[PDB]
């Protein structure tokens, strides 16, 4: 219906840093509240989030400016508009901003309202968000419960150990329902902690709820995980598959990839692609995110030609949820998958556009969370509403992560067979 | 106001363990949803939460039984009843259970429904939860934003260090509103990280979202904290006071109290009462939770006459949220504050009763959280709706904690001046 009021406030995320949370009100008492995850405040590739440089507030990470944009212009600009029309609401906001990277109001402001709007509209139509999204996509009944790749071991910049891979994940492909999948992840999660304690390592979770023990090498990280899956009564490859985020840009120096977890050995773009290939042979690894540097396109073309047929090559920093970039990659045969971060683009409309493009190209879409999350679980409704097939929302710890898993349980509970859990079949190259 | 549907489900908590969530649907489209925090499966004092005990699932932590109780007997015994009468809804459940500790259906099953019911009624009356609560309490006008005692440094059995005290907290008493108080904690929280980071300490957070560094003594814990508050641009005592949870139950043996942190040593219950009296002199510690074992009632009598004058004696494991125990305590002059955990009693009606008896005796009530939380932020609306003045819901990390604060912010933004932030005045003993 019609928007009669838009409220914007400043709340705290899962890491203690401020963030925006819109609240679109429609005629009839209907309301839709949503928050925005942490994003990049700097850079010339992705939509930036506006934070106040005010160092006398949250060490300079406040978002009153962005919040002001919501209450100020954004509000008055959306008042009277038909929230039911998503593309339109996201259009009159991105244009008002004027800039391309949404620097004026900030992506953390446009997204907050963008989502809140969708939820508000979904309420007026007497239906869940995942149902409304499906309609906006033009695929109403087309649902599916996303196969989750759960963070379990952290390394690189997200840890202080001899592990290069930023994060190791597990995928309960053997499950028949997302509910069973979540349980499997929980059990392995707790069993890993047992293995880490026996090894005298720290079991204190991280930002994503996973463990960041001081492992002496990449192999050890893969070993502790393998031992966990077994102790949990599951078989590697059959019940659980392994996914990973290399974040290769982190260990890319002087045109080469230096892995400290490999004894500080150096690898050329081509050599690393073969190093990963060898890993996918000794381990059930079926998904590799950012296996190379975002600029190493020539290398990605090679990695895709060698792994793209059997292993899913997900681009995170490579595509930064951008249609232009992803479009070029598709034509140049770069990768075969993309990680979706709606806060990295700004709106739901654009996010949907990115998911559709990947689908049309044969690429897989992995709806992802962010390091700084909130109670919000929109990505859960987004994954199901667009039948993304896969989701990346953390480990089985910390509500900022588990909130998404609980939402998936609620959703699958109300959809049953209407939203099947395809497991492996969702993973490219499977 | 008429209950038409009530469904229960098994969800995951912030710790990866299963928990119960319930939905109470009322005639007219009104629905309330709430989940219970993790409690105690056994025990002979507090309400017992029901767990399946099947090693095959969730390592025996499944709650399918308690979930059935909600969907089956409980629901069938509530259909058509007036959800608007909280006291009536809980009675039917309490009597249907037929046990003291609610060990038949499980405190978690009843609690989840009891809270979902209240949230449903609130909506049916076109009013928020905190407003419905205040009314059920018989004080529709009273409102107040509680002073949050944010955890920040854990010890004892809550960390692998040398600190005997279970947890150290900070209280943003220097704030004018809970919103600002939250900002203070957020700031203090982040600075302590730099202090530990620079000291080669681990910054990984615990279940509470706080820090578990490898400190060498209680004095050092109070050192890094104080050093953190100052570095943040705040002054102890004036802007940020201190609170701690001794949990003497962890080091109480042979009638004495041992302290590994203070080297192999232990002293009479009388000495420890004076030991703490020293900390309340050297440091701005105004709140001490379980400064003695729950059995040492005589010791508490002295501590109440030694510190009960200028220090707040919060009873957690002492009262375990139970009127039968708090009453006898008030008479014998034991403590002057009680930690409120509704999942420890079983229902909202019984929880309000506990809070009422607290204020009716001068004692202060601290709406608390549990180790295993969820996206649920009910305790936030409970504190306000009852003007408890104090709340213990973790640090400024992990959405399972910050969810409560964000809700507190949303509330203070709606009530405005109606919900005052008394500040240090709330703390019993000022
Ligand atoms: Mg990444
Ligand atoms: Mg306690």
């Amino acid at each position: 219906s019609k928007i009669v009021k838009i409220i914007g406030r400043e709340i705290i995320d899962s890491r203690g840093n401020p963030t925006v949370e819109a609240e679109v009100h429609l005629e009839g008492g209907f309301v839709g509240m949503a928050a925005a995850p942490s994003g990049a405040s700097t850079g010339s590739r992705e939509a930036l989030e506006l934070r106040d440089g005010d160092k006398s507030r949250f060490l300079g990470k406040g978002v009153t400016k962005a919040v002001a944009a919501v209450n100020g212009p954004i509000a008055q600009a959306l008042i009277g508009k038909d929230a039911k029309d998503q593309a339109g609401i996201d259009k009159i906001m991105i244009d008002l901003d004027g800039t391309e990277n949404k620097s004026k109001f900030g992506a953390n402001a446009i997204l907050a309202v963008s989502l809140a709007n969708a939820k508000a509209a979904a309420a007026a139509k007497g239906m869940p968000l995942y149902e409304h999204i499906a309609e906006l996509n033009g695929t109403p009944g087309k649902y599916s419960m996303p196969v989750p790749m759960m963070n379990i071991i952290n390394g690189g910049e997200h840890a202080d150990n001899n592990v290069d891979i930023q994060e190791f994940m597990i995928q309960p492909v053997g499950a028949k329902t997302v509910k069973e999948a979540i349980r499997m992840g929980s059990e392995v999660f707790h069993h890993l902690a047992k293995v880490l304690k026996a090894k005298g390592m720290n079991t204190a979770v991280g930002d994503e709820g996973g463990y960041a023990p001081n492992l002496g090498s990449n192999a050890e990280a893969l070993a502790v995980i393998a031992e966990a899956v077994k102790a949990a009564g599951y078989e590697l490859g059959k019940d659980i598959t392994l996914a990973m985020d290399c974040a290769a840009s982190e260990f890319y120096k002087d045109g080469k990839y230096v892995l400290a977890g490999e004894g500080n050995k150096a690898f050329t773009s081509e050599e690393f692609t073969h190093f990963l290939e060898e890993l996918t042979k000794q381990y059930p690894i079926v998904s590799i995110e950012d296996g190379l540097d975002e600029s190493d396109w020539d290398g990605f073309a090679y990695q895709t030609k060698v792994l793209g047929d059997k292993i899913q090559l997900v681009g995170d920093d490579l595509f930064v949820t951008n249609t232009k970039i992803l479009k070029e990659g598709i034509e140049k045969g770069i990768a075969n998958s993309i990680l979706i971060k709606f806060n990295q683009i700004g709106s739901l409309t654009e996010t949907l556009a990115a998911i559709k493009m990947a689908k049309d190209a044969g690429y897989t879409a992995v709806i992802s969370h962010r390091s700084g999350e909130t109670e919000d679980a929109t990505i859960a409704d987004l994954a199901v509403g667009t039948a993304a097939g896969q989701i990346k929302t953390g480990s089985m710890s910390r509500s900022d992560r588990v909130a998404k898993y609980n939402q998936l349980i609620r959703i699958e509970e109300a959809l049953g067979e209407k939203a099947p859990y395809n497991g492996r079949k969702e993973i490219k190259g499977q």
